[PDB]
């Protein structure tokens, strides 16, 4: 169907979202750049949808982090997704869909906005929230592997699909871990949704990039960027490290895999069949920009070579001297 202004779409319920698709490139994203704010709403997608357990309850991806903004951005494995909710809560008084829908439409525009980024399917039509969040269904970066995958698969994700989803820590910053290094990215390339996080993540810890004494950090290969202890474990664990390495120069998986898990995660607590298919709203992302690679001076023996089934790729390094981590623009 033609909307209003000429752009089409498949539903034509999905009309209503080109407006906001402005929107919020304008003024949310910095003109559509694959910054912080992008990476926030990704966060916030996981935050507000990781919100989902048969035990303890939750409505999933329902835009209660949001509806109850009060009682979860208290919670302290949400510590900072204050700012990034307070940046959308407008946006969602302004426009007419629910916080859900914003939610993971704001981050599947997000995603789209980076090199070697994927349309995540997007649906329309999430009820409000009719409940908070419990607390402790949001993973934090010092639980165990298995505490983690227990949580996950509570939710009803197997081991393979949680380093699918952690894909999306390409393109990611800390501001909480190490307050006194704000904006400090989880791979060399937040800007770029590529493999570079699952190829870093396996390297020996060389530093500390701030201070050492941080819960939920674990030692850093590279000057600039942080380690979530998480990350360091699941890359290395027999349940996951083959998976973590199956990533490795795979940009199609990373792709396919991360988009359709996302897309799995985005309907948490919905049914997809009350739901809206408005997909193709979605700009087209970049194509990926770089190729894998070690950092400069470091070499196939910094890898900890994890998984037993296969050896790490043959990676070339980067030229030249070790260089330092950009830190992410912002605040
Ligand atoms: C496996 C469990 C996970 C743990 C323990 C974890 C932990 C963390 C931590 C500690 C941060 C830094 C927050 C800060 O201090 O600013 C972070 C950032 C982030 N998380 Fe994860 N995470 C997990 C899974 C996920 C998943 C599944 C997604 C998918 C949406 C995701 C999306 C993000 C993004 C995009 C950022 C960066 C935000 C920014 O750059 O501002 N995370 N995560
Ligand atoms: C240091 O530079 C090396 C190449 O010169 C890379 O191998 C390292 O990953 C690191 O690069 C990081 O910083 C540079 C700027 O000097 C960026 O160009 C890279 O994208 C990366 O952020
Ligand atoms: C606001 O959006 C809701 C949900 O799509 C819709 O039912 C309602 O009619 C809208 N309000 C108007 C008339 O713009
Ligand atoms: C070794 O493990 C790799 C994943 O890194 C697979 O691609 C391969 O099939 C084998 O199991
Ligand atoms: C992204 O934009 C491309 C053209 O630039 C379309 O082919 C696609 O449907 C999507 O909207
Ligand atoms: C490495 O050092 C560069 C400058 O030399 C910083 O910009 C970066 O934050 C990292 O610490
Ligand atoms: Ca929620
Ligand atoms: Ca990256
Ligand atoms: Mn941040």
């Amino acid at each position: 169907a033609t909307c209003d202004d000429g752009r089409t779409t498949a539903n034509a319920a999905c009309c209503i979202l080109f407006p906001i698709l402005d929107d919020i490139q304008e003024n949310l994203f910095d003109g559509a750049q694959c910054g912080e704010e992008v990476h926030e709403s990704l966060r916030l997608t996981f935050h507000d949808a990781i919100g989902f357990s048969p035990t303890l309850g939750g409505g999933g991806a329902d835009g209660s982090i949001i509806a109850f903004d009060t009682i979860e951005t208290n919670f302290p494995a949400n510590a900072g997704i204050d700012e990034i909710v307070s940046a959308q809560k407008p946006f969602v008084a302004k426009h007419n869909i629910s916080a859900g829908d914003f939610i993971q439409f704001a981050g599947a525009v997000g995603v789209s906005n980076c090199p070697g980024g994927v349309r995540i399917p997007f649906f329309l039509g999430r009820p409000d929230a009719v409940a908070a969040s419990p607390d402790h269904l949001v993973p934090e970066p010092f639980d165990s592997v298995d505490s983690i995958l227990a949580r996950m698969g509570d939710a009803g994700f197997s081991p393979v699909e949680v380093v699918w989803l952690l894909a999306s820590h390409s393109i990611a910053a800390a501001d909480k871990v190490d307050p006194s290094i704000p904006g400090t990215p989880f791979d060399s390339t937040p800007g770029v949704f590529d493999s570079q996080f699952f190829i870093e993540t396996q390297l020996k810890g060389r530093l500390f990039p701030g201070t050492a004494d941080n819960k939920g950090e674990a030692q850093s290969p590279l000057q600039g960027e942080i380690r979530l202890q998480s990350d360091h474990l699941l890359a290395r664990d027999p349940q996951t490290a083959c998976e973590w390495q199956s990533m490795v120069n795979n940009q199609p998986k990373i792709q396919n895999r991360f988009a359709a898990t996302m897309s799995k995660m985005a309907l948490l607590g919905q049914d997809k069949t009350k739901l809206i298919d408005c997909s193709d709203v979605i700009p087209t992302p970049p194509a990926l920009v770089g190729a894998a690679h070690l950092p400069a001076g470091f070499s196939l023996s910094d890898v900890e070579q994890a998984c037993a089934a296969t050896p790490f790729p043959a990676l070339t390094a980067d030229p030249g001297p070790v260089t330092s981590v950009p830190p992410v623009p912002g605040s």
